[PDB]
């Protein structure tokens, strides 16, 4: 099965899924000289006050947080998007060392650790209806440095502890996703994919140009979670991150 390791590594999904080799991939390095600031893009609208978590679930390649999708409870629209995007989970990708983990890179610089937020397209009716479209997906993409705590992460570092192994899960209600975004909503933006299998092409990613910054401590938690499943030989989740795509002539325009 796909996974990190050297055998299932992102170098060998491909073979699985081709699309791997596809003209929209994801993710990629954002070259700053070479974005460009247009000016027609509009304010990204986050309206996350209603939102409803749900559960925490370890899946065998990250933790998910997922929240109930049923009604436009937690909603992003705005910026390059046309309709209403509902959350259906957030998710994080770090790597075994501070030096790395994020997916996207800005001028080459890796950051600790990446935070997705997944949206659909709700002309779509469903998350599975949606992933089939070119523009069925909004991810909001966070990057994570090392240096003070994040009071509004500390919920999650505390129940990992639960879901150490592949298939556990456990109630996670009432979180806030609001405590995990920065102070500014400056962004870049591309059409994109998923980063993980199947790597379908249904992605509009929006890249916070503000990291959102960690403890050390923090961090070492997200390290000691378990891709196994309990009862198998112990595999650290760690480097978790697929590296940057070709860009192959997209245009990634700015905010800013
Ligand atoms: O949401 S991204 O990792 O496919
Ligand atoms: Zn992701």
């Amino acid at each position: 099965h796909w996974g990190y390791g050297k055998h299932n590594g992102p170098e060998h999904w491909h073979k699985d899924f081709p699309i791997a080799k596809g003209e929209r991939q994801s993710p990629v390095d954002i070259d700053t000289h070479t974005a460009k600031y247009d000016p027609s893009l509009k304010p990204l609208s986050v309206s996350y006050d209603q939102a409803t978590s749900l559960r925490i679930l370890n899946n065998g390649h990250a933790f998910n947080v997922e929240f109930d999708d049923s009604q436009d409870k937690a909603v992003l629209k705005g910026g390059p998007l046309d309709g209403t995007y509902r959350l259906i989970q957030f998710h994080f990708h770090w790597g075994s060392l501070d030096g790395q983990g994020s997916e996207h890179t800005v001028d080459k610089k890796k950051y600790a650790a990446e935070l997705h937020l997944v949206h659909w397209n709700t002309k779509y009716g469903d998350f599975g209806k949606a992933v089939q479209q070119p523009d069925g997906l909004a991810v909001l993409g966070i990057f994570l440095k090392v240096g003070s705590a994040k009071p509004g992460l500390q919920k999650v570092v505390d129940v990992l502890d639960s879901i150490k192994t592949k298939g556990k899960s456990a109630d996670f209600t009432n979180f806030d996703p609001r405590g995990l975004l920065p102070e500014s909503l400056d962004y870049w933006t591309y059409p994109g994919s998923l980063t993980t299998p199947p790597l379908l092409e249904c992605v509009t990613w929006i890249v916070l140009k503000e990291p959102i910054s960690v403890s050390s401590e923090q961090v070492l938690k997200f390290r000691k979670l378990n891709f196994n499943g309990e009862g198998e030989p112990e595999e650290l989740m760690v480097d978790n991150w697929r590296p940057a795509q070709p860009l192959k002539n997209r245009q990634i325009k700015a905010s800013f």
